[PDB]
């Protein structure tokens, strides 16, 4: 998987907008994820009490974790694929199956298009899709290395 430097610039430009409201984006993303895939809620001790969108919006656990997710992902995306030093320990900490990373990728794309439609057209969406795909493949490689079949 390869992005052009132009595509990386699209990803970083929209990421700059994410960074103006990390917590709000994080909430929107996790809420979208949990509404699309409610079956995942039960897997997280810190989230399994959340049943409804109202409970999700009011949750400090969800807000704080949204910030964690986007901070980790932001640092990775800014490496423009040269993210081994960031990705190795992150893979370490995980479990989170690969399909959950797919779910969250989909929620990221949806939210960024919803919040920043001018700066997140077809080209930027494609670039972000590739960037998140590269991330998932590389983390999958780190998983399989330690035998977590992800």
């Amino acid at each position: 998987m390869v992005l052009s430097e132009g595509e990386w610039q699209l990803v970083l430009h929209v990421w700059a907008k994410v960074e103006a409201d990390v917590a709000g984006h994080g909430q929107d993303i996790l809420i979208r994820l949990f509404k699309s895939h409610p079956e995942t809620l039960e897997k997280f001790d810190r989230f399994k009490h959340l049943k409804t969108e109202a409970e999700m919006k009011a949750s400090e656990d969800l807000k704080k974790h949204g910030v964690t997710v986007l901070t980790a992902l932001g640092a990775i995306l800014k490496k423009k694929g040269h993210h081994e030093a960031e990705l190795k320990p992150l893979a370490q900490s995980h479990k989170i199956p690969i399909k959950y990373l797919e779910f969250i990728s989909e929620a990221i794309i949806h939210v960024l298009h919803s919040r920043h439609p001018g700066d997140f057209g077809a080209d930027a969406q494609g670039a972000m899709n590739k960037a998140l795909e590269l991330f998932r493949k590389d983390i999958a490689a780190k998983y399989k290395e330690l035998g977590y079949q992800g």
